[PDB]
């Protein structure tokens, strides 16, 4: 089951950071993942090929210009077909994570909006847009950024393209020993059992420390509860 | 005041979407931004240069090899000399907002670590990394978006670059109506104390709509107050 995204970007050539390079490249290569762009402007008419325009109101900056980005998301959703959800990306969006990231992989097929200058035409929110997605709280000079960052999270969930709610624990490789920092010697018992039980307790140390509001968020198994326990412990000494 | 921006990466070819693009790619062109990718993959001596490297205690995956890694790190930080402060970028970072960009803002250079496949050795942050930070609560195939991300956020902050809590505003242009949806008469009157509070007031309304707990971290000014009692009292119509 393979995801159709269709893109709509000012700066296509930035979307090879994702379908030219490392595991969604390779998605792309083997056709579980597409990724097709279409620029507004390719769909202007006058000489400049003009993109931008005046906010009505006046203001600092410019505005995507309506015509060729209408026309450009118009072409999209004809490539698409029936059943592609709309997304614009922006800070005014829902705020991605990876609930979020599992809800959209169930789309087979999303075309992507890619705000630059100011934004679009609220209008053209209205009219055009299925859903609004921000990536976090914070203010960037495009959305195709944003845009290339949904992509890669939701490819993951494609079957082919690899190979619960806490961070992730501390990860160790050669050498045993490095500026004196040795591995911890379960990771070299060769006791599977131990070495899930010691992972899955500094997943929860290290969100109970760093994140404790995510733990606040979940239904622990008695297992989880007992290890947090411990860690919570250890931690008091 | 401009930014030097190290890079440690196994894909340096993707930050051409920021470098070659946009605002960003002219803040590079005029020199306002420097960006400098080191390729663990240049560190290696063995025949099939080798970047990965298996996890003490198993696991699915693979880590980042310590030495080609750690190598290109010294590398950057040689060439950056004193006063750069690395980071490391993951789900296990501090996680980034806009106030998190305005303090990464205030150096003049950063080295950014980029994770791939499973991530990095733990010794490694404990000895080589000043500070861990997340793009937001979801799971990507590797940091270099995450990279790209925090540095176009920062960049906007860099003299030269470009031309308050609460969501934007809506914003239009032309045409006066659009699918039969017409310009607020407001934004046409040139009134722009009347636009200024109209615009206020729509941000303190879609914040409160969208993202309530936003507005709870803000000491609201009298004038926001009034506005926002407003918006709330026509919404209650
Ligand atoms: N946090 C985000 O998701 C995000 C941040 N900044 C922007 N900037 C664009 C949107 C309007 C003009 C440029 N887009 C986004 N999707
Ligand atoms: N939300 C984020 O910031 C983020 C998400 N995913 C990753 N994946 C890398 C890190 C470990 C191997 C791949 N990095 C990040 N910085």
């Amino acid at each position: 089951s393979h995801m159709w995204i269709g893109v709509i970007s000012l700066f296509p050539e930035m979307f090879k950071a994702i379908t030219e390079f490392g595991v969604t490249g390779r998605a792309v290569k083997h056709n579980l993942l597409k990724v097709e762009c279409w620029n507004p402007r390719d769909f202007t008419f006058d000489k400049h090929k003009t993109v931008d325009d005046r906010p009505y109101g006046g203001g600092p900056g410019m505005l995507m210009m309506v015509q060729p980005l209408r026309d450009a998301i118009h072409t999209a959703k004809a490539a698409a077909g029936e059943g592609a959800k709309v997304i614009y990306l922006s800070p005014q969006g829902r705020k991605l994570d990876q609930g979020g990231v599992t809800e959209l992989a169930q789309n087979q097929k999303l075309i992507l909006v890619c705000g630059r200058y100011e934004g679009i035409d609220e209008r053209l929110i209205q009219t055009e847009i299925d859903e609004e997605w921000s990536i976090g709280d914070y203010v960037l000079t495009g959305g195709e950024l944003p845009a290339m960052t949904l992509i890669d999270a939701v490819a993951r969930f494609i079957p082919g393209v690899l190979g619960d709610g806490l961070l992730d624990c501390p990860h160790y490789t050669r050498p045993e020993v490095l500026e004196g920092l040795t591995v911890p010697p379960v990771l070299m018992s060769g006791h599977h059992e131990e070495i899930r039980k010691w992972r899955l307790k500094q997943s929860l140390q290290r969100t109970w420390l760093r994140r404790p509001e995510l733990l606040e968020g979940l239904a622990l198994t008695d297992e989880q509860r007992k290890l947090l326990k411990e860690a919570q412990a250890e931690h008091n000494s």
